[PDB]
């Protein structure tokens, strides 16, 4: 794998229009405080030391959830934040993408343990993973209609399948082409789970509407690709400094031969295309049979906030931008990709000098 970038590389990051500043849940600060308390109390078993726990909380996974579901009910959103942190703690403590790409026995052992936990059969060393998940899903299931809950469970299993298929072809050696990256990443990104959790957040149930109208399924799918591609743009530096190349920008560099700026321009254009496709789909849906439905209107608005909040959080998080990152509020300008951090400068596109 030739490098997708070299430390100190630069490119101009443009600001996607419309999306920012993203709407945030009005009770975010209050929600995140309770979430943090819960994480430090219940997920301590999974972290080596205090410093690792602090570093993980500092990435702000619960803040992602508050930006992505800003019209959710506050008490429901607290449950979802704790679920988001649980999944991040699980990834950090249990998943060594490097070890399990090079070692099929280690991959197999992880998969067996995840099956046990997901199926609520966790004993011995993994007992706490299944206890915590059980109580969390117990809390979440209150006021969570069964047709929506079943779709959420299908999304969790789809997330597992996607993560497996991505490891399957990462220990296969090849860096994907775009079309193959799309089929894998659409499932491994896990955003499918949050489209359904967003119905729960709103207190609505669109099961029958999703069955009846493919235009409604299509708009969800447009938002899915928007979010996964936007995520890849901002996670590129960190993920390609770990040699994980299931990343759209890596794919455009290494498989389609674009220079870094041209690959960023191309990925920007694709994501903008999903944003314009989304707005066009939304106009048709809000003028058709479902346009009189306040619950459907609320959900289409919520889909927008998931796209916008996902972009907003990508600037904020140390997970992508480096240990100790504090965002300087610069949304566009020349970015410098260092080995340990993303530097956002406001230097303009005309000054690239290349």
């Amino acid at each position: 794998i030739p490098a997708a970038y070299t430390p100190g590389s630069t490119f101009y990051l443009p600001e996607f229009p419309y999306l920012l500043p993203a709407r945030r849940h009005p009770a975010s600060d209050r929600i995140r405080r309770s979430c943090e308390t819960w994480v430090r109390a219940n997920m301590r078993f999974a972290m080596a030391d205090q410093a690792e726990m602090d570093a993980l909380i500092e990435e702000g996974a619960a803040l992602w959830t508050c930006y992505v579901l800003p019209t959710a009910d506050e008490d429901r959103l607290l449950n979802l934040c704790r679920y988001t942190e649980y999944l991040s703690v699980f990834d950090n403590a249990m998943v060594d993408r490097t070890k399990i790409g090079k070692d099929p026995d280690a991959a197999k052992e992880l998969f067996h343990r995840v099956v046990n936990i997901l199926a609520d059969r966790a004993v011995g060393p993994d007992f706490e993973w299944g206890r915590v998940l059980g109580e969390l899903w117990r809390d979440m299931r209150v006021g969570f209609p069964e047709p929506v809950w079943d779709r959420f469970m299908a999304e969790v299993r789809r997330f597992l399948s996607g993560c497996v298929a991505e490891i399957t072809s990462r220990s296969d050696g090849m860096v994907f082409d775009y079309d193959t990256y799309l089929k894998v990443r659409r499932d491994s990104v896990g955003m499918g789970m949050y489209f359904v959790l967003g119905e729960y957040g709103l207190g609505i149930d669109l099961t029958e509407d999703l069955t009846r109208h493919g235009e409604l399924r299509e708009i969800v799918d447009i938002a899915l690709e928007h979010i996964m591609l936007t995520n890849d743009l901002f996670s590129f530096r960190a993920e390609c400094a770990m040699d994980d190349y299931v990343n759209a920008l890596a794919v455009l560099r290494l498989s389609e031969g674009l220079e870094l700026q041209d690959a960023v321009d191309r990925l920007f254009t694709v994501i903008e295309g999903r944003r314009t496709d989304f707005m066009a789909a939304r106009r048709r849906l809000e003028s058709g049979e479902l346009g009189g439905r306040a619950d459907v209107r609320a959900y289409l608005d919520a889909l927008w906030h998931m796209m916008a909040g996902n972009l907003q959080w990508s600037y904020l998080t140390s997970r992508y931008n480096g240990i100790g990152h504090v965002w300087n509020n610069v949304r566009s300008g020349i970015v410098t990709l260092h080995a340990d951090r993303t530097e956002f400068s406001d230097r303009p596109y005309w000054s690239l000098a290349r």
